């Protein structure tokens, strides 16, 4: 029997993406798929009830449909979860936190998942390291930064 | 028989001050099912037979939690509990990183004289990925 989709937690995000989301339904397994309006990514299975999705950025906010796929075919397209994509305005703890661990890099042997306080040791170092540097690489980096911090946040 | 259990806890972690949604997953859930975060009762909801539906409570002291389930003072998953771990912004390992970047953050027009942590996280991550290929 095919794969269902029951509920997505949570059903809202960042149009940046990354969001950690649950799907839960039935009938999932291995290698399964998660379509965000036309935009495929891959899942993590949970259990047969859960599976879990990293959300695709979005160039426009709004309810996306939320379907399933495996080796590109589709389901769920009658029965299609919802979730809706925000705005990101004013920055918070708690993305600050998710944009560190994905941008990070990770010394050999570390865990999948750093916790917050490596991050902020492995971001003070590098921090640190740019101030230390011939100035003709510190405009570069600097102008990069402003422009990515400029398309993330409107 | 069709006794309750917790297979996953989706997040695994959160902090002191409460209000996560987490969801519980695991087999064989129903209406009034309850569910325990050490010995307090969290609200919860049932969303499938196989996950629940909870909002953390606020805690005082970090640390691991176990999350176990009952139903009328019988109580299950004992033997094998889910586990929720609450970090605090004031870890002393967490409030050092926090210094360090407040001296070592870029600063702009317009900026206070101690800088929110948000903002030295927003400032700290776009620094660090304009670092690459570099």
């Amino acid at each position: 029997a095919t794969p269902c989709i029951k509920a997505i937690s949570p059903s809202e995000g960042w149009t940046t993406g990354g969001a950690t989301v649950i799907i839960i339904g039935d009938n999932f397994f291995d290698g399964l798929q998660v379509v965000f309006g036309t935009m495929l990514v891959w899942s993590e299975l949970i259990t047969p009830h859960a599976i879990r999705v990293q959300t695709p950025p979005r160039h426009i906010p709004g309810v996306v449909e939320v379907t399933l796929s495996y080796k590109s075919k589709q389901f769920c397209k009658g029965a299609p979860g919802r979730f809706v994509y925000t705005a990101l305005n004013e920055p918070t703890i708690d993305y600050g936190f998710q944009r560190l661990q994905k941008v990070i890099p990770r010394h050999p042997g570390d865990p999948e998942r750093l916790p917050k306080e490596v991050l902020l040791k492995r971001a003070a170092d590098l921090v640190e390291a740019l101030y230390g540097m011939p100035h003709n690489n510190q405009e570069i980096i600097l102008k990069r930064a402003a422009d990515i911090a400029e398309a993330l946040y409107s």
